[PDB]
């Protein structure tokens, strides 16, 4: 028992880390095959972050241009081409340590795995969630473009996020791995914000199964609701509204624990209004929204058929 | 800029996990060298674990009677030894992905990364902490004994935990690589408790260094305290007393910030006495002590350096 922030093992990523230098900058590929994928703002000097024009710049480029580097060993670029906002180098040699992989675009209020990256190398594993306003609230410093997001399901690597930058509330922005923002976002230092974000309903009521699973129940109450009156007061919380599809895929949950999932949101509902009374629930006094349904499953029983 | 529960990269430990089976046991084990270490229970029945004989136990069996699995390989055991509540066996053929390594034995207080393991396979990775009462709260379940707790300094792996039991609270219980218990346990199905635990005082100073960092600065008063004095609240709210040499080890995130040590405490006192008043300090509404001061540095700086 016992409910950890728990990531994927980040050995299969760790393979496919590469640097990636053009001129006065650095950053992080990754190597799959024998194409290595990076934030196309590799082709600027910092002097031209600001408003820059990439097809100029791309076309400016050669192979020669590009050093990368799978640890100390040089591997040479045969081709660079632009994919929306990454490019993609062409190398002589294809990874032996590629994983089996997909490249997937996530939705809003689901989770994944950062493996963050500095100089091409891997530095740190958490993990996030992308925000119901395209953000994550991640952990990155600068060196760490192209440090990726990915979920691993069998021994398949989904790649969902790629690194690109930090807005000015702290919070981080970036693309899938065909090189397409999550949210309103372009990569040029001008002056984006991110929508008012929401807290994530669905994810929430999975992590309160999570704490019934392991013991924690001192929140259960006696009561039921419609789901028209949990989304009253919910969304007086800034919580998303809680969709039938929602209510839907807690139904595993549900018939593992036996608590109904509108009686489970009686229960938030009075913790919404009554607050905790410096109890905790998991050992946290906040009602925790990065841990999807699947999440909850994986690491309750599923980690046992690895 | 961010900060978040960030885990080791566990990729270097991946390719040292195997699976071990000794009759109607099966669990994880750590292949390093040409030696398998493993939790000495794989060689018990589950009929016969809540007063076993490990040392009878051990004679009657011979190197046939221990499957090591690398995934699909077998590896020949060719010499089996208990040191205290580990079982050592010698295989055939030295591990070719074997990292720089040692073994080290953490004080109460230090952080690690947790490798959990089933069927001798990575399923997932998270960070916590030697707790004051030698216990961790960790996520673990049937299958998973043999899972390790790893810190990362440069290209060397330190192992610093080896998983054992859970106890009835819902916390964990294991060794160091030399099979020593952390804390007063044994390896027995018998009615065991942990010590009271405590709040790491350390910890939570550290955390509101990485929190001024990141540039969340509220909970910032005018005042100073006296050691003395501040262990005078924090002891009232079951925090560790803060040490002279805990006030040292802050140093560097003192100069850093240019917040003082015992002004910082002062920070704290004021918190402990008054809460936080529904506000947040780095998205937690509790004060947070699984991040030691190094554990700061590395996220805020010392990755960019990978
Ligand atoms: C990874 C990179 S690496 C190489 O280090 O590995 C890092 C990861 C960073 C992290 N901590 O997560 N990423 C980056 O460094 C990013 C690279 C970029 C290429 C995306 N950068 C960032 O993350 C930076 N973040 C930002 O810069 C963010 C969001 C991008 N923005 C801000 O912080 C807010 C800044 O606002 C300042 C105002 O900016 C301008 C306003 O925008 C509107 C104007 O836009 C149109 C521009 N117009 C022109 O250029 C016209 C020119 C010609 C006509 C002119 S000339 C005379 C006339 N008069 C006029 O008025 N106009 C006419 C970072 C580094 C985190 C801050
Ligand atoms: C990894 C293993 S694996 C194979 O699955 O990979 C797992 C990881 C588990 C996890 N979730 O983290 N680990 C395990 O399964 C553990 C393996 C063990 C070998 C350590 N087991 C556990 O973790 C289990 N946990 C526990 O069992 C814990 C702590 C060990 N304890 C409890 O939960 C509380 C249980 O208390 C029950 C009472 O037990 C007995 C009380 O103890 C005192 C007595 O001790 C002396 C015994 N005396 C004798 O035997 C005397 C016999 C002869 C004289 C007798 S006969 C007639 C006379 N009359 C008398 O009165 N005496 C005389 C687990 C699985 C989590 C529950
Ligand atoms: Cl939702
Ligand atoms: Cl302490
Ligand atoms: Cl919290
Ligand atoms: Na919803
Ligand atoms: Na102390």
């Amino acid at each position: 028992s016992g409910f950890r922030k728990m990531a994927f093992p980040s050995g299969k990523v760790e393979g496919c880390m590469v640097q990636v230098t053009c001129g006065t900058t650095t950053l992080n590929g990754l190597w799959l095959d024998d194409v290595v994928y990076c934030p196309r703002h590799v082709i600027c000097t910092s002097e031209d972050m600001l408003n820059p024009n990439y097809e100029d710049l791309l076309i400016r480029k050669s192979n020669h241009n590009f050093l990368v580097q799978a640890g100390n060993v040089q591997l040479r670029v045969i081709g660079h081409s632009m994919q929306n906002c990454v490019l993609k180098l062409k190398v002589d040699t294809a990874n032996p340590k590629t994983p089996k992989y997909k490249f997937v675009r996530i939705q809003p209020g689901q989770t994944f795995s950062v493996l963050a990256c500095y100089n091409g190398s891997p530095s740190g594993v958490y993990q996030c969630a992308m925000r119901p306003n395209f953000t994550i609230k991640g952990s990155f410093l600068n060196g760490s473009c192209g440090s990726v997001g990915f979920n691993i399901d069998y021994d398949c690597v989904s790649f969902c996020y790629m690194h690109h930058m930090e807005l000015p509330t702290g919070v981080h922005a970036g693309t899938d791995l065909e090189g397409n923002f999550y949210g309103p976002f372009v990569d040029r230092q001008t002056a984006q914000a991110a929508g008012t974000d929401t807290t994530i309903t669905v994810n929430v009521l999975a992590w309160l199964y999570a704490a019934v699973i392991n013991g924690d129940r001192w929140f259960l109450n006696r009561f039921t609701t419609t789901l028209n009156d949990f989304n009253l007061v919910a969304m007086k919380y800034n919580y998303e509204p809680l969709t039938q599809d929602h209510v839907d895929i807690l139904g595993p949950l549900s018939a593992q624990t036996g608590i109904a999932v509108l009686d489970m949101c009686a229960s938030l509902k009075e913790l919404l209004q009554n607050g905790m009374n410096g109890r905790t629930i998991l050992g946290s006094a906040l009602l925790e929204d990065e841990f999807t349904p699947f999440d909850v499953v994986r690491q309750c029983s599923g980690v046992t058929f690895q």
